[PDB]
């Protein structure tokens, strides 16, 4: 069954495996270990460009604002804010740079903006979202470190908080389209859920890596002709250098989506 081929992937894997799909054409769900923690990395920008939806609500000239650029905010990995260094760019356009590139500077801006990572923790948790946490920001949050806590959230507890994100009711009508266009719009996905999937399936996802080989990714599916789903996969290594494995998470995506 489902939850053997998963155990036996994550046997083959070597690593630790975390897995929650919820579908909903009939409100269920496929849990592995979706109650662990797991280390977010990268999937933590969704929630900070939420963050800034959110305030935008209130504010119709936020996604307009201009953010200076300096060589002092550049950190490890900065593939969009590079190209703005001594100029601006607006919080919309940092927001699809963290979204559909992964740029560290744009996650650091949407995290000051809002008052730090307390700040994308309390969002979280006005949702209902009781699990999620960040602790840090760019480039340290990506630690990874096994038994750590800081900016972790569990399968579980993203998926459901990734449904209401773009499903639900979370952000207003604009504000829950624009996410979903980001993530439609996201360059960086390719070989991770989506290579699990049937090519006509649509995607909007948010991949992320960082220590001990931690390699995720968390998807809205909308598959043809069927109501979406929402899938996390997490994954995380023994060794400090192990390299990512966006292979798992594909064979995950194929596994818990082969029943539809």
């Amino acid at each position: 069954d489902v939850q053997q081929k998963l155990a036996e992937l994550e046997r083959q894997s070597g690593g630790r495996l975390g897995v929650a799909l919820i579908n909903t054409a009939d409100n269920s769900q496929i849990l592995y270990r979706a109650d662990e923690r797991f280390a977010m990395c990268s999937t933590s920008k969704v929630m900070a460009a939420a963050a800034v939806l959110k305030k935008s609500e209130s504010e119709p000239s936020l996604l307009n604002q201009r953010v200076e650029i300096k060589k002092s905010d550049l950190v490890n990995y900065n593939p969009i804010a590079e190209k703005h260094v001594n100029g601006t760019m607006s919080l919309a356009e940092l927001s699809a740079a963290a979204l559909q590139y992964s740029d560290n500077v744009a996650m650091n801006k949407l995290i000051a903006h809002v008052g730090g990572p307390a700040s994308v923790t309390a969002f979280a948790r006005q949702l209902g979202d009781e699990t999620f946490r960040l602790d840090r920001t760019e480039p340290t949050l990506n630690t990874a470190i096994p038994g750590d806590p800081r900016d972790t959230t569990s399968p579980r507890a993203m998926a459901q908080t990734l449904r209401n994100l773009t499903l639900g009711k979370a952000l207003g009508d604009s504000q829950r389209a624009q996410l979903v266009t980001w993530m439609k719009g996201n360059t960086t996905g390719a070989a991770s859920i989506q290579a699990g999937l049937p090519a006509s399936w649509v995607v909007g996802d948010k991949t992320g890596s960082g220590g001990y080989g931690t390699t995720n990714d968390i998807a809205v599916i909308w598959p043809k002709d069927r109501a979406p789903l929402i899938l996390v996969t997490y994954f995380t290594q023994p060794q400090p250098k192990a390299e990512s494995r966006r292979d798992i998470l594909a064979s995950a995506a194929k596994i818990v989506t082969d029943g539809l």
